[PDB]
């Protein structure tokens, strides 16, 4: 028996996925976590004392981004290890292709949480490697079912590429993706080159971005903007085109934005 259903803060969350909490956890009926140290109890019992003594309110690590009651704090592996592996073992609730939940020292986490009076709340979180080989400026990224679709993943998409711009970087997400996943990059990708396009070759988009040539490839061939001429692919696209396309419904809710001024980040 799985675990099958999560308590964390005021919301109940079924799980999607098998998530290897130890077997006496998973036979219970609930499992219970503190929103705020992410620590994982049998009980109710447990969970309510638990929670009038934690004196904890936030994240650990840093908070490298504050602006108005949006706050993500990034948490090195090594330094909050049992933090990060509860963090790894929620997100496996919800995410499929995620494999790696206790080996946390190669990561970097970024904690996405909503402020009120009583605390900053968690809604999602990505991974980073610390050195990326391959070029990945996002290992896993998940929002809480309950905070999804509501602009919160499209700013953890947006949050991530502004790192990589401050690493002078290009980066693109850890494949596979979850389908939320898929379709918000692909979305996050056609609003950022069509705002521009709208404000270039491929490999400017890319500097500008931080987004992959090959992403922007092939971003720019769903929208049909791009044209082939002797093995280069070569922006074709109308100013009248670009606008068309950002009328779409998918582009008219307003963004959390990413304000550059507010992130207080150095890069490694
Ligand atoms: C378990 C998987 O967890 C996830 C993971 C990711 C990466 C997500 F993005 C989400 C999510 O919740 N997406 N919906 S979104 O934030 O409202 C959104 C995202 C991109 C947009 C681009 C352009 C215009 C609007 C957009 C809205 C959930
Ligand atoms: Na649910
Ligand atoms: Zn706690």
């Amino acid at each position: 028996k799985y675990v099958d259903k999560i308590h964390i803060g005021n919301y109940e969350i079924d799980a999607w996925y098998f998530s290897p909490f130890p077997e006496d956890y998973g036979k219970q009926p609930k499992l219970w976590l503190c929103e705020y140290c992410l620590k994982y109890m049998k009980y109710e019992k447990s969970y309510r004392f638990h929670l009038g003594q934690c004196q904890w309110r936030q994240p650990p690590g840093k908070e490298i981004y504050r602006k108005s009651n949006i706050s993500v704090h990034e948490v090195d592996g090594k330094d909050h290890k049992i933090y990060c592996q509860n963090l790894c073992l929620l997100a496996k609730l919800f995410l499929d292709h995620k494999t790696l939940y206790f080996d946390v020292e190669p990561f970097v986490f970024y904690i996405l949480t909503e402020v009120d009076r009583q605390g900053a709340h968690i809604v999602g979180y990505f991974s980073k490697e610390k050195e990326s080989p391959d070029g990945n400026n996002v290992s896993c990224i998940m929002i809480l079912p309950p905070y999804q679709r509501r602009g919160y993943g499209r700013f953890l998409i947006a949050f991530s590429y502004e790192l990589s711009k401050l690493e002078s970087t290009v980066g693109s997400p850890e494949k596979p993706l979850s389908d939320l996943g898929k379709l918000s990059y692909r979305s996050y990708w056609s609003s950022v080159l069509l705002e521009n396009l709208r404000d270039l070759s491929i490999k400017d988009l890319s500097q500008m971005t931080s987004i992959t040539q090959n992403d922007i490839i092939s971003t720019l061939q769903s929208l049909n903007m791009v044209k082939y001429w002797k093995g280069q692919h070569v922006i074709c696209v109308t100013p009248k085109l670009v606008e068309e396309h950002l009328k779409s419904a998918q582009y008219k809710k307003p963004p959390i934005t990413v304000d550059s001024v507010c992130l207080k980040w150095a890069p490694p």
